[PDB]
């Protein structure tokens, strides 16, 4: 029994099947109350779907799954023809998220790729049918943010206005992928000032009151 399989049940048991924003709020839910995890979350979540709303767009590439409430969130969002194409290091993960946009009725529109996103980049236009992306949601690891662009725009996979959206930037902390972006002239950036997921923390003080010796 894992972390990620019981965030899988607790959304079997308690969202409506085929209502996307009953999956999410299951998950938000569970982490806020019951177990931290990775997750987006709703507060940068608001943001990423204001984000989407703005560029409508027709093919999306996420880089890190986990359970699937980011792709959960944007998919649902996402027009009729649309897609999105999601990468998965952690086949378990792969898995979970795949139960996830099955259970939420979203699997039409979500490809979920098992890999490590630097190898996988490089199979996108001929395996998946892909000419260039039109947004593209970092979310994985810090320390590949930078390396994956490079990449990115390496094999051809960004056009003029492609929208890089990267969570993470300030906790943990992404400061080779910032400098790079904010730096180059081949980049507009813009940063949406938020908060870190579930961070509730919860902590306690004990009393123990002395009685003496045995
Ligand atoms: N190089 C890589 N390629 C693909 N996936 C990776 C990776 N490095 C880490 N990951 C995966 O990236 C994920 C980070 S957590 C992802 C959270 C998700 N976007 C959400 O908001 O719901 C983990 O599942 C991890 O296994
Ligand atoms: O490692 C992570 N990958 C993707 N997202 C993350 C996050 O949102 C917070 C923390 Br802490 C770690 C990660
Ligand atoms: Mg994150």
């Amino acid at each position: 029994d894992t972390k990620e399989q019981r965030i899988l049940r607790y959304v079997q048991q308690n969202a409506k099947p085929g209502d996307p924003q009953s999956v999410l709020e299951a998950i938000d839910t569970y982490c806020t109350q019951k177990e931290w995890a990775m997750n987006v979350g709703d507060a940068k979540g608001q943001i990423m779907d204001a984000v989407i709303r703005e560029y409508s767009p027709s093919l999306v590439l996420e880089l890190g799954a986990y359970c699937g409430y980011s792709a959960v969130r944007m998919a649902r969002l996402l027009q009729p023809g649309a897609r999105l194409l999601t990468m998965e290091i952690n086949p378990d993960c792969a898995a979970i998220t795949q139960q996830m946009l099955n259970f939420a009725g979203l699997q039409d529109k979500v490809t979920i790729l098992n890999g490590a996103s630097q190898d996988l980049i490089p199979q996108l236009k001929k395996k998946y049918d892909v000419d260039t992306l039109d947004m593209v949601f970092l979310d994985h690891w810090k320390d590949r943010y930078l390396p994956d662009t490079l990449l990115l725009e390496k094999c051809g996979l960004l056009r003029k206005g492609t929208v890089l959206l990267a969570d993470n930037v300030i906790v943990p902390g992404t400061p080779d992928f910032l400098a790079y972006v904010r730096g180059s002239s081949s980049f507009e950036c813009t940063h949406y000032s938020s908060y870190l997921e579930y961070m509730k923390v919860v902590d306690g003080l004990e009393k123990a009151i002395y009685q003496g010796p045995s």
